[PDB]
């Protein structure tokens, strides 16, 4: 199998697991390959663990993410040091297996892809995307073993509906330089 | 939504997530939610890291689990303090949301459950379930919000192909009493 060729631009909803923090986060995603951006609205559904909401517009282009409350409009901008990832499976990636999620009639066919050398072979960022499409399911990246990050792709639809949700508001112009705490005070 | 009714007997595959260690592990499984029984082979993937392979199979009506060390047929048998937990959604579950895995044309719509509730919002077991059909995509038990384990099922077969996998080896007739390490 040869690897496909995933959508440039989408947008849909996310749940993202950190190690970092031990729990699972929701958010709405625009994807902008061809951009090299991305934005996250964070997205609650359960009130507790009491936690601050935040909008981020990261830009790779112009080397800065911007992180916004999404109640008080209050912005910190930050530079982006990690060089852009995209959501598409690399060219050399391993193909890993393949698997069938539900049964009949309803049923979607996945495949696994990592980077990972035969001769001693372990892997580091995972990707599933589906078969006929190539829609991304699921991203892992990897330390050691151990997961580290895990992000689950649901609700996708094609293009970037309104490309304004990448314009930063007003607030960011005087921007802080750090970054905000999601701390309930 | 109400919930839906998840088939009690089947087969597939999974991959499970350990807080604990951090890793994911493969194994096939075999489920018979009426019997109350419960087959894991671990799948061996790749070497990298270096662990051995197991199989367990869990005969709650009997109280007990058995690990079979793949490789050699050495068992031990293990008192199950688990009581049994199906597969399934509890009647009684608090809906969280619905969305579509993959996308436009090439689609799988699921619903997540909890046992959370409205007016504490805190939970502990988070079922994944097919609208449909009503398989089981992927459940995580959670602690104070955190993740504990985390499994995703796959290739999911109705019923049980041969039930001789539920058959422990006759070397778990001179178990050990004490728990084989993986190094």
């Amino acid at each position: 199998p040869r690897p496909c060729q995933a959508p440039q631009q989408w947008e849909g909803r996310q749940v993202m697991y950190q190690q970092s923090s031990g729990r699972n986060s929701r958010a709405l995603l625009s994807y902008d390959g061809l951009n090299q951006r991305v934005r996250v609205l964070d997205e609650r559904k359960a009130l507790i663990p009491c936690k601050r909401l935040f909008e981020y517009i990261l830009l790779y282009k112009d080397g800065v993410m911007f992180q916004i409350d999404q109640a008080t409009k209050q912005c910190s901008k930050m530079t982006l040091t990690q060089p852009w990832d995209p959501l598409d499976i690399p060219q050399n990636s391993t193909f890993e297996d393949q698997y069938s999620i539900g049964g009949p009639q309803e049923q979607i066919t996945v495949q696994e892809w990592s980077d990972r050398k035969s001769a001693r072979s372990y892997e580091t960022w995972i990707g599933i995307y589906t078969v006929k499409d190539c829609y991304p399911v699921q991203e892992t990246f990897t330390i050691n073993y151990s997961v580290i990050l895990s992000t689950r792709f649901f609700d996708i639809q094609l293009g970037i509906k309104d490309p304004s949700v990448f314009t930063p508001p007003s607030t960011c112009q005087m921007a802080q330089l750090e970054k905000m705490s999601e701390d309930c005070s």
